[PDB]
């Protein structure tokens, strides 16, 4: 799947960011969209979806991670190399010009000992060439520790001799960046560039995010198994609300809670082993943790529980997945149940994401009825978010098949609830859609173009919300086809 | 410290145990000292003892416990290597000759590589040479591995690659040593591998045992930081039969205590610290835990829940030094109420040891105030012991000076009450002392004989019990000395 990431949509983002830099300027926008504006991301699911697959193993979990920030690596180091070979212009700014003396004087300031040669081939008088020879240098380094650590867990590079976090990577871009500007070559700036700092801004230092999923019912296996041996009695055995009670005496309380000679199943392993994984591995390799079969708000605390009591120092926010009928029905309720707790509202700070299935719905009910629970259940949880003042961000889990949620991009988009986009959405592209969408650099491009384009109209000029007699008939005719189904 | 265990002991065990062997013969016994009877061993406090000094950190404790098993391995090669030369027979019986054969065959059955030079050379009928070459062979990796271990964070050399477990490194010494008794030569066999089996026995992969030392307050401090900030209370204002009731009541239960988010000053720290060390060492490096200024059971019970809080998985066995006349006279008491704890009772299983402390006993009480305390402390320990069917083991901190306890070794062990040794006791040989009994080879004999005899003798012929005159005479002179002094 991350062949697609480099063959197209490495190469693809800057293009048609580059397209809304012209399409800006056709309608009297005198300015480029800035760089640090991330208008497409990409997250996986790679390794992270283990919902019925015991083949992804927390080992597994750690591979990916590495692998994308091997992978990412070294696309920047091709990406670095081109601009080096054509930012060979000497008017940089004060700032440039003192870092490139103490890199140029010092020899790289001894970080890589590969690119050494380069160090002693390297002329006075070209600046960039200077600053990013040393980005270079530094990048080898992240990429060869992320070697040494999926082959052997520990590297001979350091840290510090590496690039750690995306800000730490992006200063010297924004430097060669405002240099080039401050001398008057904005428009040299913007070339290759401006191309690379939105990839920075885009992809990060790990290509692609990744999504934890796990079923609803693991965790609950996992927290039983605690209360069993600290003999408070069944976890499994209490009533939603006794759980929600148990949960937040324990998410306010100050006592760890996970003993360590904890008995386990292979199944209540994987999935602590999970958190674990979770925990060593740097924050920003992670999107949010999916719970699958989400049906009330103690699944979701259980995770928010289990993911403290593992030792995940800054956690994945927890986002609730609503697959089945009855869970969507039940959806906004759940909602406004966890936005209405004291903890948990300073533990989301205004953000709150969610995910809809469409795959395992049209199983459950109807295609009808499915569709519809799951045009309402959007509707009213951003109403219940809107509400609270929290900043809602609607997942979709859509297929290639119509029956799984699949049809046209700008379609699915225009057929959502009014005002419950507004600039924010997920969509997974799944399996075969992958191919359909980013096989051909000129179906990447239209594939970004589809979504920005509808999400945008969507935001700005929303569909019509259906009359009061659509929705008595939708209500009534859902019933009768669920029946039917 | 080391450098006398190397250059002395090393090979002055062997020869010591070799004249018991004599001496057993001739009152006419016709047998070995069994090469299992440890006799005579040694342990160390050097990296251990932290007892105001906190420039002993637990990374201190790390770099001593590996630089040991080091020093360890690297006496091991040189003897094996000597043994290799000497053990040319041919004879064999039918098990060491099938292992020899898996051996030879496979070229050291893949190890090391090193030493390859030497596989290739082996000749087919010298299989005593074939299985200590591998024995070698593995002896090298265990003391590489240290050196990676200590060098860096870990080692590419595998756990199953050198000798883990003294069991392990037993198991082929004991088959050549069978091998040689079957087939006649015995005599051969008690030449110069008894003297190495008898040196695996005595001294073991790390060659010495570390004992951990640590204040009593210490181990308060960290209790008080944990119940202050669950909010449980002030364990340090707490009386001494609440902390033992609280102590027991997290030592009887499952649920963890301390909290991963626990403020800690720099001494807190240090205690954690070491505690943590202590949990990822193995387990065969440690001694016991030694608490300074032991004074109530609070102490012993509070580092046997410190010790498991930190997961120190197989914890160490948990001593109090009574370094203080009033600590010395509850001293028999604080043990008995240890005792008839059932939790504390399943944990020792028979076996308790204490430290009686010679060098602040004299600085509080005075000479023969302390020297008198101390008597009659191990006398009714002995007592509670006894009646609780408990093996006490005592350990006397003794010293240079007579001022702490000094004197000559066969008269101190017989001024010790009867009945409190029997065959097992431990004493500080402490700093320049060490070069007093160590510093020549006949010295170092002449040093395990005395403790040796007087120990034995002390054993089956105790010196006299003391009159009632006498004793209540002492009490009464303790009490005008005490407050002379």
């Amino acid at each position: 799947g991350m062949s697609y990431i480099h063959e197209t949509v490495w190469k693809g983002v800057p293009k048609f960011l580059r397209r809304v830099d012209t399409a800006l300027k056709n309608i009297g926008i005198n300015e480029r969209l800035p760089y640090n504006v991330s208008l497409i991301r990409f997250s996986s699911w790679m390794g992270g979806d283990r919902d019925g697959n015991p083949r992804v193993t927390p080992e597994v979990t750690r591979d990916v991670c590495l692998l994308a920030r091997m992978m990412a690596a070294n696309l920047y180091i091709d990406q670095i190399e081109e601009l080096m070979f054509e930012l060979s212009m000497w008017r940089c700014n004060d700032e440039l010009r003192v870092r490139a003396e103490e890199l140029h004087s010092s020899s790289g300031s001894k970080v890589t000992k590969y690119y050494i040669e380069f160090w002693k081939q390297i002329p006075p008088n070209e600046p960039y060439r200077v600053i990013l020879g040393h980005v270079r240098d530094k990048l080898y380094n992240t990429r060869e520790r992320a070697r040494h650590l999926l082959a052997s867990g520990v590297s001979e590079i350091s840290a510090e001799s590496s690039f750690t976090s995306i800000e730490e990577f992006l200063e010297p871009l924004e430097l060669c960046y405002k240099s080039l500007c401050d001398c008057g070559d904005k428009a040299i700036a913007d070339g290759s560039l401006l191309d690379l700092l939105r990839q920075v801004f885009t992809f990060g230092l790990s290509l692609v995010k990744l999504d934890i999923r796990q079923e609803s019912e693991r965790h609950t296996d996992v927290i039983d198994a605690i209360t069993t041996h600290l003999g408070i009695g069944s976890y499994r055995e209490w009533s939603e609300d006794k759980r929600q009670e148990w949960l937040l005496s324990e998410l306010r309380g100050k006592r760890p809670l996970l003993p360590p000679d904890l008995p386990q199943t292979e199944e209540i392993a994987d999935v602590i082993g999970a958190f674990h994984v979770l925990a060593e591995l740097p924050p920003d390799s992670f999107g949010p943790y999916i719970i699958s079969m989400a049906t009330a708000p103690s699944d979701v605390l259980a995770v928010e529980l289990l993911q403290r009591e593992c030792g995940v120092r800054q956690p994945l926010p927890v986002v609730p997945l609503f697959e089945r009928l009855a869970d969507l029905q039940s959806a906004p309720a759940s909602v406004e149940r966890l936005f209405s707790v004291d903890w948990y509202m300073d533990r989301i700070k205004g953000k709150q994401q969610v995910m809809v299935g469409y795959s395992d719905s049209g199983k459950d009910a109807g295609r009808l009825s499915a569709a519809w629970q799951l045009y309402r259940a959007q509707e009213e949880m951003a109403q219940v978010a809107k509400r609270y003042g929290v900043k809602l961000t609607l997942f979709h889990g859509r297929g290639g098949t119509v029956g799984r949620g699949g049809g046209p991009t700008h379609l699915a988009i225009l057929s959502q609830p009014p005002d419950t986009i507004n600039g924010s959405i997920r969509v997974t592209v799944q399996g075969e859609v992958i191919e359909f969408c980013f096989g051909e650099e000129h179906l990447c491009f239209q594939t970004l173009q589809r979504f920005t384009a509808a999400t945008l109209e969507h935001g700005m000029h929303p569909p019509v919300s259906p009359k009061p007699e659509w929705r008595k008939l939708m209500d009534e005719m859902a019933v009768v086809a669920t029946e039917e189904y």
